């Protein structure tokens, strides 16, 4: 592997992330069609080689998300097989994100993936996600906590997403966030969204925002300054904008980093150079990330041999990067502490001396 040693991923969705033999297994169990017959054929259907666009690439669900939703045992298990699979790639935090309403089949309007009314609502599927995560957690020795997504097509959703995240907050979530097609016109400052936005400042829930994946340097704005986030989803098209990078950078933004899915969902075209690079050389607050790993055809291993043989990137600024993730992660304090202290004794750095230069 390009980089062997201990990751933090603060940018992956657990509906991107599904094992296919899961999807073929359900699938078949529940008599639901699918477009292949075994986990081989799935994936050629499923996964991307090439750069489409953004809603290509979210059209890529529809294939397989009715296997795995409404289905209360499918769910609590994605989320431990989720655990599972990355602590293969060297992870030792994770925070997943997904939308509660795209796995429930009642009380999610308009019900999604062709469903019948069922009776497993959006509150029960975070209960059964945080279950699933808390015995991978304890099986797998990989910390994973949760991030629930409001989507920018359904801001009727968003109340109850700050509702859950509040209500499930000693259950592994740990922040909110919004995602869905970027290009929707002022998707960003419908009321639905910004409201549960106000909620989260007000209730202490943090927040992150797909933002400049590839939407303007505007959408980034209406992420900081309307939504006040604490971190961005990509963030790519920041650099448009000097004077924007500037004032981000002086506020030590986090930028969620997902190098092949930028190229996938052609956000990064390969013929400039990637986002990353400035933040590397400006010696930014960023992480690298996943994003949808089943579709991508991806492991962390993905993007950081991407960014080390094509990049430059060396041990020394994955290390830095992943203590970044750690300090910008949306742990308790105490927790960050103890995630941190296992970054240094695995990289060998003087874990006291560490921590007291982290007091400042
Ligand atoms: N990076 C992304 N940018 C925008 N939208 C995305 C991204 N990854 C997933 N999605 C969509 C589809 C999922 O069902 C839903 C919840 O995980 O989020
Ligand atoms: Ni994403």
């Amino acid at each position: 592997p390009a980089f062997d040693k201990p990751k933090v991923e603060l940018h992956v969705h657990l509906d991107g992330s599904i094992k296919p033999e899961t999807i073929l297994y359900y699938g078949r169990r529940r008599g639901i069609a699918l477009p292949a017959n075994t986990a081989e054929g799935l994936l050629n259907v499923i996964g991307m080689d090439k750069p489409l666009t953004l809603p290509d690439f979210l059209a890529k669900f529809d294939y397989y998300m009715p296997a795995i939703a409404g289905c209360r045992e499918a769910i609590k298990r994605i989320a431990y097989e989720f655990v599972e699979m990355k602590a293969k790639e060297g992870v030792v935090y994770v925070e997943v994100r997904y939308s509660p309403h795209l796995l429930a089949n009642s009380k999610v309007e308009p019900i999604p993936w062709n469903q019948a009314e069922g009776d497993l609502t959006p509150d029960e599927v975070v209960a059964l996600v945080g279950q699933g995560l808390q015995e991978g957690e304890r099986d797998f020795g990989v910390k994973a906590r949760s991030i629930l997504c409001c989507m920018r097509h359904q801001p009727n959703w968003s109340p109850k997403v700050v509702e859950l995240c509040k209500k499930y907050q000693q259950q592994t979530v740990v922040a909110i966030d919004l995602a869905g097609d970027e290009t929707i016109p002022g998707s960003s400052l419908l009321p639905g969204h910004v409201q549960a936005y106000q909620e989260a400042v007000k209730s202490g829930i943090h927040r992150t925002v797909h933002a400049g994946e590839v939407g303007s340097a505007e959408v980034v704005k209406e992420a900081v300054d309307i939504l006040k986030t604490e971190r961005l989803g990509h963030g790519y098209h920041t650099l448009e904008d000097q004077a924007l990078y500037n004032r981000l950078r002086q506020e030590n933004m986090h930028f969620e980093i997902c190098p092949w899915s930028s190229y996938l969902t052609g956000a990064w075209k390969p013929d400039t150079e990637h986002a990353v690079i400035r933040l590397k050389n400006d010696q930014a607050n960023y992480s690298l990330n996943t994003d949808d790993p089943l579709i991508f055809k991806s492991t962390l291993d993905t993007d950081y041999q991407m960014t080390k043989r094509d990049m430059g990137f060396t041990e020394e600024e994955f290390k830095r990067l992943n203590i970044n993730a750690a300090k910008s992660s949306f742990l308790p304090e105490d927790e960050k502490r103890e995630l941190l202290d296992l970054l240094y004794k695995a990289y060998g750095m003087p874990p006291s001396a560490s921590a007291g230069q982290n007091l400042a």
